[PDB]
């Protein structure tokens, strides 16, 4: 099951993507994780990274496209992948496309969460993390138990540097125009699965079920 989930900033790519890892067994690749968890460490990949996340910009093609070569050839990818908010742009689909035929993991399908720009800043700017586990939460949309505290682990929530409104619309601006040659690629290749992402978490869900259960073993 080898799959790209993608959406703009928002979309519900990290809520859906831990319901998938968790019932069909893939591993999640996120690249924002990847270089936030880069950020934590301080890696020189983080500190690249850093100077475009903070402003909202796209890290640059070819460092991302290396990050993904390079987290693809783990055994953990040989049965299946879930790759989230990668790729995000045309380039760096063409490039998956080559790495993925000599390492023999061919995409099935590429899931597109659709979700309209004006709703997405209210997703965004109510989003609170998990300083621990980094699960997401609404404030209003998908509240934790206890208010301020995720319900996993006690941990204290956060929000996320990048998730203020000036961020936010550069964030939208960014991604809402590399997102259309992106999905002209995949709409050409057939791959193209596109799910109503303005429904109850639980029903984009069944939604993605309905494709994953003719994928699984
Ligand atoms: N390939 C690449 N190339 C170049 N640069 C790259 C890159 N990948 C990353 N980068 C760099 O890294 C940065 C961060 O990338 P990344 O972390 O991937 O950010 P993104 O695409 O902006 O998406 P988010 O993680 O913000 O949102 P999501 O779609 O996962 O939504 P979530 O499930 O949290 O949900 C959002 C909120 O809504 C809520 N919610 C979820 N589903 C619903 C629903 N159905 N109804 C109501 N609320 C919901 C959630 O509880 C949450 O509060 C980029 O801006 C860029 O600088
Ligand atoms: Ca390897
Ligand atoms: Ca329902
Ligand atoms: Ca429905
Ligand atoms: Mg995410
Ligand atoms: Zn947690």
């Amino acid at each position: 099951m080898n799959l790209v989930l993608m959406g703009l900033p928002g979309a519900g790519k990290g809520t859906q993507g831990e319901k998938i890892v968790e019932d069909y067994g893939i591993p999640h690749i996120s690249t924002g994780d990847m270089f936030r968890a880069a950020m934590k460490e301080e890696t020189p990949l983080g500190l690249e990274a850093k100077s475009y996340i903070d402003k909202g910009e796209l890290v640059p093609d070819e460092v991302t496209i290396g990050i993904v070569k390079e987290r693809l050839g783990k055994d953990d990818c040989e049965r299946g992948f879930l790759l989230d908010g990668f790729p995000r742009t045309v380039a760096q689909a063409e490039a998956l496309e080559e790495i993925l035929e000599e390492y023999g993991k061919p995409i099935d399908y590429v899931i597109n969460i659709e979700v309209r720009k004006d709703v997405l800043m209210e997703r965004l700017t109510g989003r609170r993390i998990c300083s621990v586990c980094g699960t997401t939460y609404h404030l209003v949309f998908n509240p934790p138990k206890t208010p301020g505290i995720c319900d996993k682990d006690g941990g204290e929530l956060y929000q996320r540097a990048d998730d203020n409104e000036e961020t936010v619309s550069k964030r939208l601006e960014v991604n809402m125009k590399q997102m259309q040659p992106l999905l002209d690629f995949y709409s050409e290749k057939g791959y193209l699965a596109n799910v109503n992402g303005e429904q109850d978490i639980e029903d984009v869900y069944a939604d993605v079920k309905d494709l994953l259960g003719g994928l699984k073993k």
